[PDB]
């Protein structure tokens, strides 16, 4: 009956974390086989932060401009290139700890685990969601850049995020492992701000299914709703519109619990309009939107 | 400005997880050097669950009564004993992945990370606190017994918890690595229930210090309080009484923020009496009690 935000076990990723230094700038990098990936802004310095030309800044560097440390062991850079907002450093050794892996670009609403690292040393792990506004409500201090986000399924590590910056509101922005930014953000210290965010409707619904599979039915009601009537309440409470694709995704959870999706949507509409009055769902006093339908299945095994 | 419940990176512990089978009962064990630790109730069967004599049940077993798997690799049991509610299985190989480690018995209020495991395979990690009532609000499905809780400080793993049971309310009970139970619980399927729980005052206060170190001061006030006057509001709202030791522990955070402890206690008393009215502290709509003063320092590095 207990229900937590669970992170994937971080071992396979810990073994890939390294420190990358260029001048007086140190940050984290990801060491897979004989390549080290890291934010290209390692190459920036004090002044050229508001307006960096990365092409110009990189042509002035050599393979020994980059110092790369796995543990206290040093690795030799034997070649380098820039791919979008990432550096790709070729090194003399293949990481003997390289897991089976892939690079994936996740979509908003999807969740992943972040291994927060400082100077190439893993310090903490937590579960995150890609917000509709392409930021993450993470926890990153000075020296956290190059920390990665990932999912794991049977020993295959899907990398999906690398950390680059904190925005003024305190939220975090970064790239896939290609690394193209998620969202309209750039790796220069300018006036960029997160757009307005929305609650992830599909996840709230998934999580209400989890509450029922877990035994609790108090919020359910005798009513139903149409998609369009739901989306009017959604629009007022700043929830993403529900689509037919979302309704289909909720199929398996709907069948398992015997509660129709639009009936669950009626239940949610009632929770939105009437509040929760002193009560909790799966331990929470708020409607949780950072568990996907896939997360619900796995944790309600 | 973002603030998450962070778990320790789980790698060092993943490498120690194994599967232990005895009859038709499989669960997890912890493999350190040439010893495998696991809940003694691996040796129980269908009927003898409500009333097991573990001494009687164990004398009837031999070293080959126990099947132990690290990965798919098998390990040979070459001796065995029972220590309190744990089995200690001696095996032919020392775990080549044994981290530097210790066994610690934690106190209520303290926090730790749990690596939830199924059949010797790590599946998720999350941060937990030992509740005042000696249970944990964890997340454990069938097959999770033998999962461990731990802290890590510079590559030393302090093991503090091993999972044994779920209580009727959905909360979890287990032992230290000696393994004496935390709380008045026993490893037999009887009528045991968690006692009434309390909010961990020291942690709420620590977390209010974190909110200020993180920039937010809205809940602060011009008032102060005495320890005794605070403990009267505490008693009504089911918070642990504050002691002088707790006031001393909050010393460093008090000095760093320039807010006196009893002034913070005045702020908390005001939050308890007036609610939070639509506002949030470090992202939360509730007063968080699962971050210790030590947790606050580390995550506000
Ligand atoms: C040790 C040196 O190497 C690193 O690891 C850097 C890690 C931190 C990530 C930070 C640390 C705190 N939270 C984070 O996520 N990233 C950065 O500082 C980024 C590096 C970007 C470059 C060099 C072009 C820049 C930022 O995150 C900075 N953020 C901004 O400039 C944001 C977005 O552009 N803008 C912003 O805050 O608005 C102003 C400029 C009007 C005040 C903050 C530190 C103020
Ligand atoms: C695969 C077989 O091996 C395992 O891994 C066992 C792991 C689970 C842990 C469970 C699973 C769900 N949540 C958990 O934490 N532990 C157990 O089932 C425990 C094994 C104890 C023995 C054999 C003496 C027993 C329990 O946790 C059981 N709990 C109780 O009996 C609790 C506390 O005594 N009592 C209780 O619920 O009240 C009743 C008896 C009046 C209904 C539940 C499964 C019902």
């Amino acid at each position: 009956a207990g229900f937590r935000k669970m992170a994937f076990p971080s071992g396979k990723v810990e073994g890939c974390m390294v420190q990358v230094t260029c001048g007086t700038t140190t940050l984290n990098g990801l060491w897979l086989d004989d390549t080290v990936y890291c934010p290209r802004h390692v190459i920036c310095t004090a002044e050229d932060m508001l307006n960096p030309n990365y092409e110009d800044l990189l042509i002035r560097k050599s393979n020994h401009s980059f110092l790369v440390q796995a543990g206290n062991v040093q690795l030799r850079v034997i070649g380098h290139s820039m791919q979008n907002c990432l550096l790709r450093l070729k090194v003399d050794t293949s990481n003997p700890k390289t897991p089976k892996y892939k690079f994936v670009r996740i979509q908003p609403g999807q969740t992943f685990s972040v291994l927060a690292c400082y100077n190439g040393s893993p310090s903490g792990v937590y579960q995150c969601a890609m917000r509709p506004n392409h930021t993450i409500k993470g926890s990153f201090l000075n020296g956290s850049c190059g920390s990665v986000g990932f999912n794991i399924d049977y020993d295959c590590v899907s990398f999906c995020y690398m950390h680059h910056m904190e925005l003024p509101t305190g939220v975090h922005a970064g790239t896939d492992l290609e690394g193209k930014f998620y969202g309209p953000f750039v790796d220069r210290q300018t006036a960029q701000a997160a757009g307005t965010d929305t609650t992830i409707t599909l996840n709230v619904l998934a999580w209400l299914y989890a509450a029922v599979i877990n035994g609790d039915r108090w919020f359910l009601n005798r009513f139903t709703t149409t998609l369009n009537d739901f989306n009017l309440v959604a629009m007022k409470y700043n929830y993403e519109p529900l689509t037919q694709d979302h309704v289909d995704i909720l199929g398996p959870l709907s069948a398992q619990t015997g509660i129709a999706v639009l009936d669950m949507c009626a239940a949610l509409k009632e929770l939105l309009q009437n509040g929760m009055n002193g009560r909790t769902i799966l331990g929470s006093t708020i409607l949780e939107d950072e568990f996907t339908p896939f997360d619900v299945v796995r944790q309600c095994s």
